């Protein structure tokens, strides 16, 4: 089933999400199924459950081709002080990107839904994706990580 | 004549305008006028030449009853410490807010478009739309701006 995705300026955006306790269950293979669709349908490559107005520790993404994984209970280290910049955008801003500086560098670790482990080292567009959802599972959102407000624009004009 | 009011990642809102050197013109006159027209069809209590791709210290506004002005060449000193915070929206940016503060208390001086010498001390709303202008004349946009990040989202939203 496709969700709402909820737009910026909505207060369940800058909730910090508690964790998923359901690996293995029913219902949570039926959240992440949906959030893959309304992913998909959205065109984004990554979607947080806080942008469904789930607030849960959970994430899905895939796409330089990064797996498709549904991550819960995401915690992230950098592995290096090494930043990039990069273009963004974010479903709950519908129209607008920015260059954000990210970690070029990370290890993640969570859960996949039925309760597997998963630990990855990731660099370049695959860090960041997972950077970008992480910081929805703590409230944050891309505009207070710009650095250079000459590159945030509207997608078309930019 | 309406004009196409340019939205936020155009270059030419980052550009530091030149002076008006035709006051009492024709030319500064009809663009003036659009300018006013423009203003009231996109509903602004303030525009500023750029937002319209015109390279010119230029701007309009008026609507706590702001009085109609047209103000050339605008130079701005605060008259106090004094911050005060209020909502913002920008024409060039359609659909966001965000709190943005502002100088409670500033004067501002330039020219009516016959030539006539224009000073005023302005408080509150009244001092904020012509901050609010004035950044444009000089590459600045309210984003970059913000404090609270809480506070940056879609209007029918927040
Ligand atoms: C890159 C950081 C990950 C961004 C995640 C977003 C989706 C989102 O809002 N997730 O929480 C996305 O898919 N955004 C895309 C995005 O920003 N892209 C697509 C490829 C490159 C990059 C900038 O163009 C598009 C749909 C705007
Ligand atoms: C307040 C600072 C002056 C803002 C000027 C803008 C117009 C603009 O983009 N000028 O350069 C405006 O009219 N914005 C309005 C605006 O921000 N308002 C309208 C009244 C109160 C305040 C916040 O709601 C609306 C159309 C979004």
């Amino acid at each position: 089933m496709i969700r709402d995705i909820i737009r910026m300026g909505d207060k369940r955006l800058l909730r910090v999400a508690p964790q998923v306790t359901n690996l293995g269950s029913a219902e949570l293979h039926a959240l992440v199924s949906d959030m893959f669709e309304t992913m998909g349908a959205a065109h984004g490559v990554g979607l947080a459950a806080p942008q469904i107005a789930v607030d849960l520790q959970l994430m899905v993404f895939g796409f330089p081709a990064v797996p498709l994984t549904a991550l819960a209970n995401a915690q992230i280290e950098p592995l290096s002080d090494e930043m990039e910049n990069g273009w963004e955008g974010c479903l709950s801003i519908p129209g607008l990107r920015a260059v954000i500086p990210r970690y070029r560098y990370i290890r993640y670790r969570g859960f996949a839904p039925d309760g597997s482990p998963i630990e990855r080292e990731a660099e370049g567009f695959h860090a960041r994706v997972v950077q970008h959802e992480y910081d929805h599972l703590v409230g944050r959102l891309y505009p207070s990580r710009i650095e250079n407000f000459d590159t945030f624009g509207f997608d078309d004009v930019l």
